[PDB]
């Protein structure tokens, strides 16, 4: 599913994400734009063999099983074709985990070197939230 932005807005702002670690909702959207371009189906193989999956491209060395990253974790104890699916749920699930974990958002390339240090408010403009 591609959403469109003001749709996706409205989805994440239902599932806790607006304001969640002191995050607004303009990040949130900023993030999965640059990351994903609003595709919950994008997936992108990194150089260790890892692999980013879903809106938010979560990574499988990490946070996922497919089966296919030798010793990696399993932190949001979900397979990672659960990301892939148009209901955003289990995305946003386990993105709480990865935003406390510590490091924020930076964990997101693509926020900190395009959304960070941004007006993110315009990414949520003219969304009836
Ligand atoms: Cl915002
Ligand atoms: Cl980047």
């Amino acid at each position: 599913k591609v959403f469109g932005r003001c749709e996706l807005a409205a989805a994440m702002k239902r599932h806790g994400l607006d304001n969640y670690r002191g995050y607004s909702l303009g990040n949130w959207v900023c993030a999965a734009k640059f990351e994903s371009n609003f595709n919950t189906q994008a997936t992108n193989r990194n150089t260790d063999g890892s692999t980013d999956y879903g809106i938010l491209q979560i990574n499988s060395r990490w946070w996922c099983n497919d089966g296919r990253t030798p010793g990696s974790r399993n932190l949001c104890n979900i397979p990672c074709s659960a990301l892939l699916s148009s209901d955003i749920t289990a995305s946003v699930n386990c993105a709480k985990k990865i935003v406390s974990d510590g490091n924020g958002m930076n964990a997101w390339v693509a926020w900190r070197n395009r959304c960070k240090g941004t007006d993110v408010q315009a990414w949520i403009r003219g969304c009836r939230l």
